[PDB]
């Protein structure tokens, strides 16, 4: 449609610098929901605090990979069916790491946000709505890794 463009567009921007927009996402995800912070176990310590996070490189990691299957989501905005298979696979990984499912919600508002931020003005409702649609679709697929 013109909607897969809107995200393709608004994508542009937020690609330009993907682990700084992502550590907004993330700064965000945990202002909203600190309790998901113990769940980055790396070497089996916890972060402490948000800020801890931020100074993991694991966890900036875990940012440039999550921007890369938004990528990977944008690019195929057309037709999310070819990572469906991948993304059911990846939210299993996610059932693993202990994350709830209404945790979700909370990435997408998380990412909304972020778009948001960087796109100020050109972050028209039809944008909100696509992106919604688009990470929407996303999780669905996600959400598969709890399948039942
Ligand atoms: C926002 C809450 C999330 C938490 C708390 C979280 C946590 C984790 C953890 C602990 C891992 C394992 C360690 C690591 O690979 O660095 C992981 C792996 C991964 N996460 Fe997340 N994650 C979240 C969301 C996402 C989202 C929304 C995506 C993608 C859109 C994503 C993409 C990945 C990828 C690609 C991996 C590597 C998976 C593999 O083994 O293939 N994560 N995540």
């Amino acid at each position: 449609r013109p909607e897969s463009e809107l995200i393709r567009q608004s994508w542009r921007v937020v690609s330009r610098s993907p682990l700084e927009h992502g550590t907004v996402l993330f700064a965000r995800l945990f202002a909203l929901e600190p309790s998901l912070l113990p769940l980055f176990q790396y070497n089996g310590r916890q972060f402490s605090s948000p800020e801890d996070s931020l100074s993991s490189p694991e966890f900036l990691d875990h940012i440039r990979k999550v921007m890369l299957v938004i990528d990977a989501a944008v690019t195929n905005v057309e037709d999310l069916s070819s990572l469906e298979e991948y993304l059911t696979s990846l939210g299993r990984k996610h059932r693993a790491v202990g994350f709830r499912l209404s945790s979700f919600s909370t990435v997408g508002e998380s990412l909304l946000y972020m778009l948001e931020k960087s796109l100020g003005p050109d972050f028209t409702p039809a944008t909100r709505t696509a992106w919604s649609r688009l990470y929407g679709a996303v999780v669905q697929a996600m959400s598969r890794g709890w399948d039942g």
